[PDB]
């Protein structure tokens, strides 16, 4: 057992706990999702007190003799060694004080026991007055979040480059293959699964642009802004030396804000992000549903494509194979809308020099982040890679079309095209039966112009 | 031309214009959208000013030779004669001020002509101390709403009702058009066309419910409540008399709030309005979704069903028709899901006695309902009245399905049924055709068994 | 270690773990969020599990010495003995198979290691043919949802009635503190804090009776309906039988739905909780705003209200201590509306007799109806009940104000009311001095018209 | 009258009527909204038209003598000369076909009269094989839709620069005027107004940024995709030629898409431009909320800043200014975020080759672009540039904080600190006041430490 003194009474915390009494206050007032931080935000977390201890100690405001054991206390949490000291709530008041200080009070105890002495002495080692020296909760808290949202960015990105990739070898194994393209789910021209494939690839690539974009204003952190941002008492060179720690720690290119008061309570980089997120699954939402329509099937539905199995399929029922994959990607997608509506509505709702919402806006920023990633990986290696296609299947459904008229139409005139076009309709009789049956084009005439290729770009009529 | 003085200078008001200088100031304030409020709101302006007008002579209040005319006035106003007149932008601040002092200045000076007077002379006629006489924007404004909205939604219910009940129609009409399930877009087991119908026609008539059963909470109206509900100075046998002849005129069961104050601060009634309407849509869009893709083909798609054409097909290219009225509908769908955002936002904007974000709110309510009702209309009228089946296709979809073989299995043991079954998986032999060639069930009874009634329906294994 | 058959290949199960091969598949599947489903799910998979096995033993299609053991093994899951074996993901692909197979492998061996025997062994008791028997994937996933909101939600409603009363204590513990009411943040007339406070009460009483009467449509199961709904060889006595044993065994009036079809393919029903749900947080939302506007200060701000201190303050600064109790239920309010948008996308996601998008907007459903019920508990218990007023404060806000003007206007009439208001606005002076400077009521002549009562309430001028 | 025959009947076109059949037809089976498209979406069709005219008649495709009056007339409609004949509803089905055929028979009506020709005489000038030859509702709608949302774009960068520089104005203005910070509504530390203000011009330099470079994919039309995006059969020198006189005649360096199928069925660029609106309403919204509370009061409210009255006060209550301005600013704000939702929505209901969704989505985009760019211009020039300060007001606020002590506290070590702060915490007497009655700064050197400026800004402790 253990004892802290805290404004609200002495409170007991395990031998073996590492977070003080006020993270257990955090716990007891907050008890909403039971959800742990993620941690990524855990070591931005130890990444930016490891950094401030040092500024500190140079600028010789921390002594150096505690100061150096926080430091390796910091490492061992960036290390991740220590992701279940943090307990605190992702949804929480207090604008992430608590989240603040779980950190504060887990590197704290920790550089305490490391240099032999008593976890719960913080007059040898404060996590308020050393650990969360020269910062406030509204300059650490948001650049470990900037620091954690970056990382997780960057991981984001080269997962969808990779898939977006997967894309394109699949618009070019299908480069050939001939299809009827549908406006309206309406018969129309032929077109080539591949280029449908490329149009998937291009708007990802496209995705990946935007979202590696949003980095940018990102890399501006507000550390040495004190608690409104006006660097009250703040020693311009713990500043300077401060952020450049964080930025070789972090990898990251971070720069310090030119005007601190508006990088502190302005929360618009964070909205930018989720927008670009949300623009991606938009697109990812829809290209999941092509796939579900084209792997409809198989006896009563279109089966253009083959989805690789993933889910054990009914005995009596075999064929049924249901697209399990690309409906969790259209599932991730929502969640992404939702967490956009929770983080559009947390940045506006700002008050003056501090937003308080922050915290659920954070976590619901890191999730998207997160979700997006796992399922790209999952989606394209349970998924994407092994997509095979129908040829013949579909090289028949051109075949009893109408909309192929369009190819004949320019070596037969208007007038005859639409004859052609209509009887068939009627019918049921294939259009190139008609040509024949009519005697208009030969079966060699016509092959040399149901070209899958020439038939499916801008050309000439020869 | 005429001039009337304001405290931010001269405007001239055209000679046969009815609405004033505060009118002029809200159009030169609030240039946003240029659209003019719904005239079911300015019907209701000109109730709430007629049964204010009545109440405010009864106690005394009101001079009865003005009175009178202003009555006389607000009941054109009712009638829909001077709509044109109403020139405020549905998106405005002064929560609502504009929209009822262009209500209060129209009827004022409308009034003056009725009793041969110069228009603008407020001296005789004052839209403030007459037209508006004990009455706050904050009462009149929200309950002038609070019946509009009600007629509409009387309106949409009635439409809803017939829509629902055609969709019955169609279940019955199709209640023996056998077709193919499907879950995941796979094959599935058969099911009757109009059990998907009555499918459609229940969750309607549930929303049917839900969406009358709002009207209660919009009942309880807040005449009265002066500015911020307290009813300061406010005559009770004057309030008693308006939500009398509120209720006669706008023909609803008008009930005076019992805490005032609650009722000019809550806005609760109205997202829960909007709510009932989004689910609504919810419904109707997905149902739309099955539409179009029951609709798709005629070649490369599903081709269940037949809806009637309205846009123009391809000038020469036949069987192609887009559902243009399922469309509609689902883009209608996205417009009210972005409404209840908006009401969502707005609503919750609200601060202590008054939530001065009504009007976009408000805006948007009465769009869903007045939109909703336009497609549902339409779209029964246009689309829904004559659907026909292609009850031939959609019976050999069940015929040569290897999924038909689960309604089979009881009458041919377990074990004979995957024989048959993955066997006409491969060689695509039809599931009867190889019942018969094989010995296992009649024709006769092979029918018995396969019957569109009994194999869509519970019933014990054999 | 062990080794189970999966068309995927042999796996290996722990030895310790009851969960088999499915269950493992749908983890490399679907590794989206990490997280585990409700503890109410699971304890409701296992009521419909142990419902099955009985309904299934009395119509005598379960051998009676297994579906003997089922049972008490079921009964162990729904006592909460098992949370652990369920590890498969809330979002995932299969709209929900994974979590039945969860369920029914876990089940299943627990079913086999009480009758000692082999838990591997699917011969002895197959989670997919004795315990999932005479269910599919489509029946027994959402009748274990409707069961868990179900519960859940009441859970919520006796939470919230608690939270309503508390917040009417406070209305008649304030019921006599005056105030000064603002409408568009500005200054207006003057109101009592008591009335305030009852408004807030009757808004959630409001939400209360909203929540309550989304359980009506959620009554329904569907259980008995096959794969599509149209119980396909389903023995309508099990039918009956295992309605009732669900309805007792989870203590909810269920009812079986007249149209199985219509209860399988739609989702309306859970779309309407949520929007109640969304329109409570509204409304918390708010008066979380104006809670936290009420207790801004100490020195520059509204200071009317003291909300008591749940997080420490900083020592430097005293008076500052942050609403962060109604700081957090403004975020739940947030996460609530965005889960509201992916619940939204979801059910309007379904196709044809199935929906696939059910499991992440039941995640999202059980998520919203969780959260807002510990946010509740706590912050009436953290803050609420011990909310403390400045009476004092208000009083003179009501001194220094000019709309306590018109509550003596009337004794005074409005050319002098008027004039008396002017100067005081001008001058800076109170309007209680210059009614005595100038003349025209005595200082007891006063106190009898600003009577806090009589001056917040509708009446006479006498 | 008129007698145009369809093939749904004969229906009776106004004499003076310049449109057909085609739109008609489209008023009966839309009439959702009752709108009309923006005018620039009409100008965009003019230009869109003529662009396609010349560029058939250079390829040898149109008669020269023909072509030569469409353009003549398709000049008049960029003009704007005819906005008042585009009558169909900006939310229709058909996927813009009705606004294309709208375009194609105004144009060709007009064209005839110009020539000397019966109106509807369409065997001499088809609005279908002329005034739309080469082109397809797919590319000339979406081509058009570009062109006008970025004119559009271009405006609202133009009126947000310059409200962006009237913000910078007001910080420069206010760069002396000190007033007290607040975090979670909670007294802080000093901070000045003119940082607010640049806090802000800040965010929305970044808003414009975000929004201008949104413009960049629009700038990728598809003219020549035909229906699916395959350019079958269209002429690469009509593409060519037609893209040159499209960036021409709109003023935007238009580019031929390299994926002309990617470019036909892909939405994401739209979705872009709403993300970037979305946000910066954000911004906006924060702003207009914090307007809103410096503004409250006069007596019983923060009182900081005077906004210029637009609205005429209550008729004899002095004091009470309503925000009018920055509230209908937060309006937009929730309009914008609806639309967004509405955009996000259509956007993922694509299909195959084409998003039949993008009317409502366009219709919603522009609506943003377009009430952005109002509001922005009657908020600067109707309330941002009158902004007056009450310098005193915020100067005593400061003056009786219990938070300036921070400011204080390195001049008195963290010793004397303390009592010169408790104690002002409970007897109320001046931070400032204290310092004199008890010794420890000089008047001239208490204020040279409480200096407005190297208060809010960062320095050494000492």
């Amino acid at each position: 057992v253990r004892i802290e003194k805290d404004f609200l009474g002495e409170k007991e915390i395990p031998k073996d706990a590492y977070y003080g009494v006020q993270t257990i206050r955090a716990t007891e007032n907050f008890p909403i999702t039971g959800y742990r931080i993620h941690p990524e935000l855990i070591k931005s977390l130890g990444i930016v007190k490891k950094s401030a201890a040092l500024a500190n100690m140079e600028v010789g405001l921390l002594d150096k003799e505690v100061g150096q054991y926080i430091v390796k206390a910091a490492d061992e949490v960036i290390e991740g060694k220590w992701n279940d000291q943090f307990i605190v709530d992702p949804i929480q008041g207090g604008a992430g004080t608590s989240i603040n200080m779980n950190a504060n009070e887990v590197i704290a105890n920790r550089a305490l026991e490391l240099m032999g002495e008593e976890k719960g002495n913080y007059s040898k080692i404060s996590p308020n007055s050393h650990v969360n020296m020269s910062q406030s909760t509204n300059d650490a808290f948001p650049t470990a979040t900037h620091i954690a949202v970056l990382s997780l960015l960057n991981q984001l990105i080269e997962t969808t480059k990779y898939m977006q990739q997967e894309f394109m070898k699949k618009a070019d194994e299908f480069a050939g293959v001939i299809k009827m393209g549908r406006t309206h789910l309406q018969d129309a021209v032929p077109i080539l699964l591949g280029q449908e494939f490329e149009a998937y690839a291009r708007v990802i690539a496209r995705d990946i642009e935007r979202i590696a974009n949003t980095r940018n204003n990102l890399y501006d952190i507000n550390m040495g802004a004190t608690a409104v941002g006006t660097g009250l008492n703040a020693d311009p060179e713990y500043i300077s030396i401060v952020t450049e720690h964080l930025a070789k720690f972090s990898g990251h290119p971070l720069r310090s804000a030119q005007h601190l008061v508006d990088a502190t309570q302005n929360t618009d980089c964070y909205t930018e992000v989720s927008s670009a997120l949300k623009v991606c699954m938009i697109n990812m939402s829809k290209i999941a549903n092509d796939l579900r329509l084209m792997a409809s099937g198989p006896r009563a539905g279109l089966s253009e494509i083959v989805l690789p199995a993933r889910q054990p399929g009914s005995s009596i029922m075999p064929g049924k194979v249901n697209p399990v994959m690309p409906e969790v990607m259209n599932q991730v997608a929502f969640q992404v809308f939702g967490n956009d509506l929770t983080i559009t509505s947390a940045s506006e709702a700002g008050q003056f020099e501090l937003n308080v919402m922050e915290p659920v806006l954070f976590f619901n920023l890191i999730q998207s982040i997160s979700i997006m990633t796992n399922v790209f990986k999952s989606f394209t290696e349970n998924c994407l890679k092994g997509i095979k296609a129908n040829e013949e299947r579909m090289k028949e459904y051109v075949e009893k079309s109408i909309g192929i008229i369009t190819a004949i139409n320019p070596h037969v005139g208007y007038e005859t095209a639409a004859k052609l076009a209509r009887e068939a309709y009627l019918t049921g009789e294939s259009i190139r039966e008609l040509c024949i049956k009519y005697g208009v084009l030969t079966e060699e005439q016509l092959n040399e112009i149901l070209n899958p290729y020439e038939m499916i770009h801008p050309g000439i009529a020869g």
